[PDB]
């Protein structure tokens, strides 16, 4: 026969933004065998079987029914030294090829972002899949002719070296990723919740600094792996963002020319009839509220009446421009786009629902990206999961004046009240949402020069919006300090 013998390539190293290893190709031994040669040394089979801890008769049966085949694995991806224990038997037809297996040093802490490789050392999930073309490199080649018993008869013509894959530096900071993983895991146990997501973005660069989900898994130990636990929820799970989009409804109002923060809406009696449909506030002891008051009293009635005044088109436009229901450009296969509905004529019911964040569906990544644009004085920088050394130009999606006013309003949402999101030493700005409940918090800090945007989503808390705020407060306090951001609550 003439046979191609592929030479394994070294898969590219994945690191942290700081160069901390997240995915490393480990040298391993792959005991294969040439059945046709084994078939001439059957008295050695029981020993070899015991070494591979297989049943003697199952092993025997395997080799016998593969007697015509020149190639089969005994144990793929065995560790070396153990594999030198079997080569030690000197059993005819039993060989070794040096192979590469992925090790994930940070295991479960960054499982969804980094992902893992299939059996063939090919990317299957997360960055490993999305950058498979970059990380894979090029296998080398031997071309061999073989004996009738499958032995290497030489005439090998022009062995290729094999091209290694390139190293890739993520935008992820492993110090913020650990802090986010630990606080989200603790939040789920405290609040008895099922699942959750936490994204941290750099508002100046578009870099995702942290992306964690619960449940998680150990990518080094995928024995008892729940498909559930493998879900990168931050990028795959769409939800109604609800009240967390009210800052965008306020942005459209402030850009209309018809609204300033001190203008008043009468929300009495805390409900509003739309034909048959009835919009309903949770607290219904308000009459006149200004725009900051509408966010502080969580009035759906107030945001609905402003939306009727400015039109859904202006609200639709801001939401689309900040990337809600829009392709993120990260080209992670399976990443969801969600749904921002569009109409020629926006009826009253759909205008109100859009404005308070019902009837659209977004990902945690999209919402973080939208808060990032708002935090970055209305300028949207492109999302990246890889380290950004040279920052692309942002698109101005909200006017700097409007963005700056909405930042101010969201800082009074966090401050004016106290306890019930506060980040001691820093001015933080944020908005809670509550959509089987989902608890949301979206925010950014510090208010004087925003650095970080963060989204917290918690799925079905039991031990009871206000389950999300304390996670935000704790992760933001830690993230800003890990990034040496100077505290901005100054006299
Ligand atoms: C925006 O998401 C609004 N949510 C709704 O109108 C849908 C719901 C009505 C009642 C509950 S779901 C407004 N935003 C918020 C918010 O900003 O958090 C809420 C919060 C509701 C909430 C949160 C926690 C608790 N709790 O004590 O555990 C109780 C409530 N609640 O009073 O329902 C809803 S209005
Ligand atoms: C609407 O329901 C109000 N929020 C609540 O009282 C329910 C909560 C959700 C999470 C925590 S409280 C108004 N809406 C918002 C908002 O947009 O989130 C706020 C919240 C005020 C507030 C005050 C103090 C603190 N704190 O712990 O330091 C945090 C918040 N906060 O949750 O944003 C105005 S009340």
């Amino acid at each position: 026969s003439v046979r191609h013998i592929a030479i394994p390539a070294h898969r590219g190293l994945i690191t942290d933004r700081n160069g901390e290893p997240l995915a490393v190709s480990t040298p391993v031994t792959t005991l294969w065998a040439n059945p046709k040669e084994l078939m001439t040394a059957k008295e050695r089979w029981p020993q070899l079987a015991a070494a591979l801890g297989q049943d003697t008769k199952l092993f025997a049966d395997r080799i016998e029914q593969n007697a015509e085949r020149e190639f089969i694995y005994l144990v793929r991806g065995l560790t070396p030294e153990q594999g030198e224990g079997v080569i030690a038997l000197k059993v005819p037809g039993v060989y070794s090829i040096e192979e590469f297996r992925r090790f994930y040093p940070a295991g479960e802490v960054v499982a969804h972002a980094v992902g893992f490789t299939d059996v063939d050392d090919r990317g299957r999930e997360g960055i490993e899949l999305a950058f498979d073309e970059w990380l894979a490199g090029v296998p080398g080649k031997r071309q061999v002719l073989k004996d009738r018993r499958g032995r290497v008869i030489k005439d090998v013509q022009v062995t290729k070296n094999a091209k290694p894959g390139k190293t890739l530096a993520l935008s992820i900071d492993l110090r913020l990723q650990y802090l986010a993983h630990r606080e989200l895991r603790n939040a789920l146990l405290e609040n008895g919740a099922k699942a959750g997501s936490l994204v941290i973005m750099d508002v100046k660069t578009g870099e995702i600094l942290a992306m964690t989900n619960q449940p998680t898994y150990n990518p080094n130990n995928r024995r008892n792996l729940q498909p559930a636990a493998m879900r990168n929820r931050a990028m795959i799970d769409v939800f109604e963002p609800g009240s967390t989009v009210k800052p965008f409804s306020m942005s459209a109002a402030l850009a209309s020319g018809r609204w300033k923060p001190s203008d008043i809406v009468d929300v009495y009696p805390g409900t509003l009839q739309i034909g048959r449909y009835t919009i309903r506030d949770v607290s219904r002891n308000s009459r006149q509220l200004d725009l900051t008051g509408i966010l502080i009293k969580s009035s759906n009635v107030g945001i609905s009446k402003i939306a009727f005044d400015i039109g859904a088109e202006s609200i639709y436009s801001v939401m689309q421009q900040v990337g809600l229901g829009q392709d993120t450009g990260l080209g992670f296969p399976g990443e969801r786009v969600g749904n921002l509905p569009n109409h020629r004529k926006w009826p009253k019911a759909e205008t109100a629902t859009l404005a308070y964040g019902a009837g659209l569906s977004v990902t945690a990544i999209q919402l973080a990206h939208a808060y990032a644009a708002l935090a970055n004085d209305g300028k949207s920088v492109p999302l990246s999961m890889t380290r950004v050394d040279r920052v692309p130009d942002g698109v101005q999606v909200i006017s700097p004046e409007v963005a700056s006013t909405v930042q101010g309003m969201l800082q009074q949402v966090v401050e004016a009240q106290g306890g019930v999101a506060q980040v001691p030493g820093y001015h933080a700005a944020g908005k809670s949402g509550t959509a089987a409940y989902r608890s949301l918090f979206a925010g950014f800090a510090p208010a004087t020069d925003p650095r970080i945007a963060m989204v917290v989503v918690i799925d079905e808390p039991s031990k009871a919006g206000l389950v999300s705020a304390p996670v935000f407060s704790k992760v933001m306090a830690g993230a800003l300090r890990l990034m040496n951001v100077p505290p901005d609550n100054l006299p």
